[PDB]
């Protein structure tokens, strides 16, 4: 466990406004809090005046009111609003550098100790409890630390003895505070870890959400979110018991002091050192001041959690990065010439340091040559390029530019001399305009046009509807295989270098195309140095060196209230049990104000021994009463705490079934992203939980206690004015809640802070693309613009509950203090008696005080509001496809495999107007394989997508069996189809699980003979851990072939009738391409295959040789 920061670290995010905005509210709710104590003295020292002409007293007392209910209403606005506006304001701060601070890290950092969700999770749910930490609820807390100061010294002016006998419960509260602190902020560390895991496995099931579907992997999904659950569940029961046992202790302390006060002041009533109104006024004080303590509870707990947040938080911003840019002081060499050399390098990567890649390597591009490497799978290659970009650091050689070493000059400028178009095109979420604009960001329009040109990407992306305004994708998919590639190339070629390494620049592109785009890139390379890694021998043979890398070296209730309930039926006992401890305790409190004012009348018979015997019952029962009340706190914080736990669980649970549920239309929306997604799910839990499930409980005690107090009005037979003004804090505590609950409820605009998570998501996703383009600070100032306006609408909501808590606070106070008047008026005429009197009225004091800590939670009940409607939207969509229809045709056990398009005609749901598939009718017959070749952008990834339902044709019939899909089952029938995707990314998660992922259950020999068959069994093996070896956030700690022979591994353990395949023989070399696709030829006998290849020898003996031209019917005998 690692320590906590301080409370003040709290706070090294403030700026002048965010001080000055702090101060105002710190005077607010000191004087918030000294309004209750004073006004009750001041009645106290106004009662003799009110005695002693008559309309000149009520015109000056009507005025003086009239100065304190404003007093008291600025204070109580003030108090919420500058308290919410500063804690947004330093939350934003926060979070910005934050991300700063996260993006400039070593890549090497990214692969160790940080994810993408873990950024995501930082962002979201640590950043809310800093936030309120130091939104609202300090100021909260100052305000019953005023209260209480206020009572005390309020008292000691009536009777010093008594208040300095109070003064003897702060250390006991002291000390049951410190241990409730630590035991909370243990056991939120703990479930913060394991709500992170749980987010975790979220984002990267949402990613790969494809891979997920395809391999039917919703169910195991959900398993391993409700297994990383039950954890934060069971640490969240442990939370709630730690928080009853606290506050029963406080209570249970409070009210023996309460007694122990109520003795002693009988006994210097025995004496002739108080009378009985400064014992009275004593007793309201110092009743007042344990009802502030009592209150000041959920700041508390709040704290220490934000603590551990904060100190997670800090530990990523305080990191320095270890490579050290020399941005202050550089070289910054002048006319880069183009000579770069690896001089005896010896490099191995950080994660797996006993695997040395490079051992003694030399290479030396020359100034203006062109450098062809040559070498095996998992060889370097790929590796000198992140040695070039400076990703790492050779650990024991040199890396010279222009005879300079790189350590010794800033990279900034390197990554802008360099052009790299790396293995795996990472494409952004934004327009393709935007992805090639990365490479110079002050770039005219013709200059993009024509970068698209000279890379080859003109003429498809000038045939979109769009244009280069296109929106499309989140890692690239939504554009083919090809397009992307080349719009990362237009991307590189932009930013014109002096150095431009090609790590498989061509890879998958059409033959025509391929020539195109490598004869562009030659009357483009005539002038720089280029470093290019392709296993093609048309890029080598115009090469001007050729260098072969080897052995490292060179050789309301209706809709939102009522369907939790329907939905979390399976609770009801325990909330019961609870709500029934809340109501008791609320009870204790008022039957306890109304037995300290018997006490009252007590105080004034002249006969001691018969004062002095009420005295001590009345003492015995108040340590009745404080047991009770520490036993039914303990009880109804634990129940309702746990009821919470099930309630957030649950509702998680359903939210990630829904959203598996739903279909590829829907994740193919900018709002339906991974990140979003995550943040949107982690955002509504924690929000249902924290501003409605630990708000319940006090929701209902507080109800409790307003009802039992006009209860016992109507049966004291109290006067219509009084049991008016008990009745009057309900009315007004029940339409602000609702008011605000209704303003939650009804619109938002965190979505303006969901693309910020989204845009940090990706920058992380994509550290190794946004380090090589030094384009850190363009998604820094871009989370800013994004963040602004969810600070704007986080200062109107701020205004909004401060002027409610402000109103409601004046309305509370006016009726308390007309009632005073009135009843002081009543005493001195002899209409009514002055005991019967008093008991009214600290019973409606304490109605009033519980009536004020429910009108505290506007801003949780605005978020619970803006929490639910965002559940139920997600719960309310219904799926257009639907996984698993039960009424199906069930799918036979020994499938036949003739799967069939007949008049296909596909567009996709995002961009429409393209007509993908007009008429296209593609046949394959059972158990042969079909090879499917064309241009780029002709479809071919189409037809694969559409086989697995992931969208349905407009007005086509794909046939499976001489059967539709359409009334089959589609999780069934998945279990028969076996896929290779376009461009194989990986899970988080180690080789052998990656592998099982093919296959529900396939012990470990069937794993094995899955990699042996892919050709992979043999570097699994070489690695330190096998195949318990930690693959990256996406596979990034591995090769692309190494990469694509295990997703060709866990195609081949699904062992299905109907393996689609793909063109996956790419990115691997000759031998390694002749001996995979030898074994999948082997293995693949006698099943059908739909296999798509680019390059024409491969599909030797693919029988049935479709084309698809034009989108529709081209030909396909041979
Ligand atoms: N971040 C990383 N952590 C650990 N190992 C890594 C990492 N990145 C790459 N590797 C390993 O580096 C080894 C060789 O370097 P690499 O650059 O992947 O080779 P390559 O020859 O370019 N591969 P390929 O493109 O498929 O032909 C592979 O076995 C990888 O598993
Ligand atoms: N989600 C999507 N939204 C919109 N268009 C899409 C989407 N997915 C694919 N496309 C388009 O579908 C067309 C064909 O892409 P694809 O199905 O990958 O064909 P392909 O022939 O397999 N490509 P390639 O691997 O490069 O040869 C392209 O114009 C894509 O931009
Ligand atoms: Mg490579
Ligand atoms: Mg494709």
């Amino acid at each position: 466990e690692i320590r906590g920061v301080a409370f003040k670290e709290l706070f090294r995010f403030a700026d002048g406004l965010d001080y000055v905005l702090m101060g105002i509210g710190s005077v607010g709710a000191f004087v918030h809090g000294c309004s209750l104590p004073l006004f009750l003295r001041f009645f106290a020292d106004l009662v003799n005046s009110f005695g002693s002409k008559m309309m000149e007293e009520v015109l000056k007392y009507a005025l003086y009111f009239l100065v304190v209910g404003a007093a008291i209403w600025a204070s109580s606005w003030a108090e919420i609003s500058c308290w919410m506006w500063s804690g947004e304001r330093q939350t934003t701060k926060m979070r910005i550098k934050y991300l700063e601070a996260a993006l400039n890290q070593d890549i090497q950092f990214f692969d160790t100790e940080v994810r993408t969700s873990d950024v995501v999770f930082a962002i979201n749910t640590d950043a809310v409890m800093v936030q309120d930490a130091i939104s609202e609820k300090l100021g909260n807390f100052i305000h019953y630390m005023a209260t209480f100061v206020s009572g005390f010294i309020v008292g000691f002016t009536a009777v010093w003895q008594l208040a300095l006998v109070t003064l003897a419960v702060v250390p006991l509260i002291a000390v049951i505070g410190g241990i409730h602190t630590t035991t909370l902020s243990k056991l939120s560390n703990k479930s913060q870890e394991s709500l992170s895991q749980a987010g975790n496995i979220v984002e990267q099931t949402v990613v790969q959400i494809r891979v997920v579907m395809a391999f039917v992997g919703e169910s195991r999904a959900s398993q391993a979110y409700s297994s990383a659950l039950k954890i934060a569940q069971k640490l969240g029961y442990k939370t709630g018991l730690a928080k009853g046992m606290g506050l029963g202790a406080t209570y249970f302390v409070v009210f023996c002091c309460y007694a122990l006060l109520l003795w002693y002041g009988g006994y210097l009533v025995r004496h002739h050192l108080t009378n009985g109104g400064l014992a009275i006024a004593t007793m309201f004080a110092v009743m007042i001041g344990g009802l502030a303590l009592g209150q000041s509870a959920p700041s508390m707990a709040a704290f220490a959690k934000a603590k551990v947040a904060a100190a997670k938080i800090f530990r990523i911003i305080d990191h320095k990065p270890t490579i050290e840019r020399n941005s202050e002081s550089g070289v910054e060499l002048d006319s880069v010439t183009g000579l770069v050399e690896l001089k005896n390098v010896d490099f191995s990567y950080p994660s797996r340091p006993d695997v040395k890649i490079l051992n003694n390597f030399c290479l030396s591009v020359p100034a203006g040559k062109t450098i062809a490497l040559v070498g095996s799978s998992g060889s370097g290659k790929s590796t000198v390029v992140s040695l070039i970009e400076r990703f790492y650091d050779p650990n024991s050689g040199q890396v010279l530019l222009d005879g300079q070493d790189l350590k010794t000059l800033k990279l900034r400028w390197l990554r802008q001399q360099i052009g790299l178009v790396s293995q795996e095109p990472a494409l952004f979420a934004t327009s393709i305009k935007e992805n090639i604009l990365l490479g110079r960001p002050d770039a005219d329009q013709v200059e993009i046009e024509e970068a698209a040109r000279v890379a080859n990407a003109h003429s498809f992306i000038i045939k979109l509807p769009d244009g280069f305004d296109t929106q499309v994708g989140e890692r690239g998919l939504q554009l083919s295989g090809g397009q992307k590639q080349r719009i990362a190339i237009a991307r590189a070629m932009l930013k014109n270098p002096a150095i431009l390494l090609l790590d498989e620049a061509t890879s998958a592109l059409d033959s025509e195309s391929e020539k195109l785009v490598q004869e562009a890139l030659d009357r483009f390379m005539i002038g720089r140095t280029t470093l290019i890694i392709a296993h093609r021998l048309s890029t080598i043979r115009k090469a001007d060196l050729v260098a072969v890398l080897q052995q490292g070296s060179v050789s309301d209730q209706a809709n939102s209230f009522w369907r939790l309930a329907k939905m979390n039926s399976p609770e009801w006992k325990y909330a019961l049990l609870g709500s029934v401890g809340s109501v008791i305790c609320g009870s204790l409190s008022a039957f306890f104000a109304y037995v300290l004012s018997a006490v009252l009348s007590v105080y004034y018979n002249p006969d001691h021994e018969y004062m002095i015997k009420q005295i001590d019952k009345y003492c015995y029962l108040l340590i009745g009463l404080s047991s009770a009340a520490l036993v039914f706190n303990t009880l109804q914080h634990s129940f309702w705490d746990i009821v919470g736990e099930n309630l957030t669980k649950r509702v998680r649970e359903k939210m990630l079934s829904a959203v598996l549920k739903n279909e590829m239309a829907w994740f193919d929306q900018e709002e339906n992203e991974s990140a979003r997604i995550a943040a949107r799910l982690a955002l509504d839990a924690n929000n249902v939980r924290s501003a409605i499930g630990d708000r319940i409980s006090v929701i209902v005690q507080n109800t409790a206690l307003m009802l039992v107090a006009c209860t016992a009005g109507f049966v004291l037979q109290w006067r219509l004015a009084l049991v008016l003004v008990a009745v009057f804090p309900v009315v007004v505590a029940a339409t602000v809640l609702q008011k605000m609950f209704m303003t939650g409820f009804s619109g938002d605009l965190e979505a303006a802070h969901a693309k910020g998570t989204q845009l940090a998501g990706e920058a992380i996703a994509n550290v190794r693309t946004v380090a090589a383009f030094n384009s850190e600070a363009k998604i820094v100032r871009l989370y800013t613009a994004n963040l602004e306006p969810p600070l704007k609408r986080c200062f109107w909501k701020g205004q909004i509950a401060g002027s409610g808590y402000g109103v409601a606070q004046f309305c509370l106070y006016a009726s308390y203090a007309l009632g005073l008047w009135y009843a002081s008026w009543l005493v001195k005429h002899g209409i009514s008696d002055f005991s019967k009197t008093i008991r009214v009225f600290m019973v409606l004091m304490v109605s009033a005080n519980g009536a004020a800590e429910t009108l505290t939670l506007a801003p949780d009940f605005i978020k619970g509001g803006q929490a639910m409607r965002s559940v139920f939207e997600l719960l309310d969509r219904k799926t257009e496809i639907e996984p698993d229809d039960p009424d199906t045709t069930p799918v036979p056990d020994r499938l036949r495999g003739e799967v069939e398009l007949k008049h296909i005609d596909f567009s996709y749901p995002s961009r429409p107007d393209i007509q993908i598939f007009r008429d296209l009718s593609l046949r394959a017959r059972a158990g042969k394989t079909l090879a499917l070749v064309g241009p780029s952008g002709c479809g071919k990834s189409s037809v694969i997508s559409l086989i697995q339902r992931f969208y349905e044709p407009s007005s086509g019939r794909v046939m499976i069996d001489g059967k539709d899909i359409r009334k089959y089952n589609l999780k069934a029938i998945r279990k028969h189809i076996a896929i290779v995707p376009q461009e194989p990314c990986l899970f988080g998660t180690t080789i052998y699980e990656n592998i099982a992922y093919g296959h529900e259950c396939a012990t470990e020999a069937e794993i094995i003979q899955a990699a042996t068959l892919a050709s992979a069994h043999k570097f699994i093996s070489a690695l330190p851990e096998g195949y318990k070896t930690y693959v990256g956030e996406r596979g990034v700690q591995l090769s692309g072939g190494q990469k694509q022979r295990i997703a060709i591994a866990r195609a081949l353990v699904r062992k299905a009738e109907i393996m689609l395949l793909d063109e996956a023989t790419s990115a691997l070399d000759a031998e390694s391409e002749r001996s995979v696709q030898e074994a999948l030829d082997q293995a693949c006998s006698g099943r059908t295959s739909i296999v798509v290849a680019h390059r024409l020898s491969t599909i030797r003996n693919a029988h049935v040789i479709a084309v698809i031209d034009d989108g529709k019917v081209a030909e396909q005998g041979s």
